[PDB]
């Protein structure tokens, strides 16, 4: 059984990982290939295994959010191609070209003065570009036909970079009104067959990501990038309730009761602003996570958490390290005794898209906001470890 | 200049820390010493760097969340007290008492079974205990003077452990009406007077927080727990308003903008949802920063950044790692412009106080979520360093 000094850990089940795998391969065309999407360290679920486990399972490519996100993957002995998604600054051609890491550009100064900086110097291997078209999003890319050529004639006459992919993002494929997303669809086409129409041969084309992915399988060209997905979790409600592919979740929160006290005497306030007043026969049970974990403040007074199959309330504010619950008047319970923060208990569940709900935000910002001070635990074929 | 891949980064002012420090000092009586409170990765500024400067200028003590907490700052060749706030796990009596980190705890029981752990491996130390008196915060400590008593002759009639304080913590230290606070201060001193009674000598004596501190200075007995107000952040508007002390907000986050682009062109929709649509001439910049870094998601067409001494609105949704804001109609910027997010710049700020309001939470949540994978910059003596 987990020994910790701090009794809260998360578990990560590397099973449902490669089920989620092979659902999304199942859909998607057999020639099309998986990016796996492990930026802001796995979505909070631990970039490295889920990266490993993804890789052995059918994803070929992986995608982070920084070099720097990138490089703890090459510590770790990750050889396949990794696609930076944001902006890399010119400081870091030269690292990133040392560490085999594809980034991402769309801008011809951007091409030319990165292939300056590697032409400079004893430079053995070009440095591998993907292009962001931006069709849509608004964020990163470029967005005519006209510049779009420029860039890749750039690129082409950059003999120290070399052209790897050309992709986009939609930035509404999980909605139930599709019109945009078919007019992006639509656009991201139309500058690839005017690229083509130059006499251009095409890098690896992708543009899905988990919801069009799953609601537009025939858009999954060469390659779709997964994330949501792979962690089991859905893009949206209305994604999930398409019913067209079934994810498991990989990640539950859990702890253990640090202290169980009956609330006797006086006073029976409860946490920060005594928000809360305990009954004299209720039974306050103390657990070690707070909103420095990513447990958010706001479910003071608000959460539950799971204790003997059943959902007990957070009781009065949450605090940095710690919150409080009751077990009820008398709420049996141990010191020492397993609580499920996010998951599955008996049959009782608190999921994350239950607990975004809550708090009107997403299942995506819940996982990635978990803190690095939470250890991590892996489920592979049904044992645990790391 | 500061180099990174991507360019989003913290700057933690140490000689505001110095100052804010020596703010609290000179307000406490003269034989009190401090305990600067560095839990949760220094409340997201870095434990070590913090608790280094802390001991420089004024403290004579640490306090963490975790044993591993205590061990990250004994392997940076910290050798002042440390004492872990929240509850241990017996399986790290052993390693505890070996890195010389002080437990509190509270119950007879684990008193009883720390020193046999310590007694069954010949442990070559005596672990330090503190005892929690819990006299309203209801989350952890001995709640009854009987009780009390009792843990007090466990802990004494254990050779193997080591008696170097007792505390209470202030629930409601921090707001207006002070009946509670005055009640637990009661309370504490009638418990320690009942061991006196009993012939019992006390170790160091603390109850203060950072609001208690400033509001009840004549409490400080034989030592406080500066937190908050080590980081130049007030625990409350109240003790603000009080204005006895005055302190200067350490942490500042900033960024350099990634693309700066014009809306030309059709679709002019920003970020997922398309929640936000530009004018044809307007500009957008985007900048490195979303909510996997602890960038809240409820900023999302609400927040500011400070941009050339201005602040400029967030345009749509904040991404996992990235957000958009507006420079307006024919805006000025630059790609690799600095943008202030957390602040101040030129005369503008936007504090982490009045981002705390906007999110309807606290100044504490706000930066003790702030991600490990933004890497923290330190100025001292008006100089950067890491
Ligand atoms: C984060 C991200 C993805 C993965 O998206 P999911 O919606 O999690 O599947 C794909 N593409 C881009 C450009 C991203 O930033
Ligand atoms: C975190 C903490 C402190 C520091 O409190 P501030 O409000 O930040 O000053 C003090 N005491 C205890 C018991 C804590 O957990
Ligand atoms: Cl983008
Ligand atoms: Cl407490
Ligand atoms: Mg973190
Ligand atoms: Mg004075
Ligand atoms: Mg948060």
């Amino acid at each position: 059984m987990i020994k910790l000094c701090r009794e809260v850990w998360i578990e990560v089940n590397l099973d449902a990982v490669k089920k989620n795998l092979r659902a999304i391969r199942r859909h998607i065309p057999h020639k099309s290939k998986i990016m796996a999407v492990v930026k802001a360290n796995g979505y909070g679920h631990g970039s490295i295994e889920v990266a490993r486990h993804a890789l052995e399972h059918g994803a070929s490519e992986l995608a982070v959010a920084s070099v720097e996100e990138g490089i703890v993957l090459r510590k770790a002995g990750i050889t396949a191609p990794i696609l930076v998604l944001g902006f890399t600054s010119l400081s870091c051609v030269k690292k990133s070209a040392a560490w085999n890491i594809t980034l991402s550009a769309f801008q011809v100064d951007w091409m030319k003065e990165a292939n300056e900086i590697l032409e400079k110097e004893a430079s053995a291997n070009r440095l591998a570009i993907h292009i962001n078209v931006d069709t849509g999003m608004g964020r990163l890319g470029v967005r005519t036909k006209e510049e779009l050529l420029e860039v890749v004639k750039a690129l082409k006459a950059s003999k120290f970079l070399r052209w790897t992919g050309i992709f986009t993002h939609f930035s509404t494929a999980d909605e139930p009104d599709t019109t945009l997303t078919k007019l992006q669809h639509e656009k991201f086409i139309s500058f690839l067959s005017f690229l083509k129409k130059q006499g251009i041969e095409l890098p690896t084309v992708h543009m899905c990501n988990t919801a069009a992915a799953i609601a537009f399988p025939e858009f999954s060209a060469d390659m779709i990038r997964l994330g949501i997905g792979l962690y089991g979790l859905y893009p949206s409600a209305y994604i999930k309730q398409l019913n067209l592919v079934k994810l498991e979740p990989a990640l539950s929160l859990k702890a253990r009761i640090a202290y169980v006290k009956t609330m006797r005497t006086e006073p029976r306030t409860v946490s920060y602003g005594a928000t809360y007043i305990a009954e004299p026969n209720e039974v306050i049970a103390t657990l070690p996570i707070g909103y420095a974990d990513g447990y958010s403040r706001a479910l003071s007074n608000r959460g539950f958490v799971l204790h003997r199959g059943k959902r007990v309330p957070v009781a009065g504010r949450v605090t940095m390290d710690m919150i409080m619950v009751s077990l009820g008047e008398n709420g049996e319970g141990k010191q020492g005794d397993e609580v499920v923060i996010y998951g599955k208990q008996k049959g009782a569940e608190i999921s994350v898209d239950e607990v975004a709900e809550m708090l009107n935000t997403i299942n995506y910002e819940v996982v990635s906001t978990l803190s690095r001070r939470i250890p991590r635990f892996y489920i592979r074929d049904g044992e645990i470890f790391k």
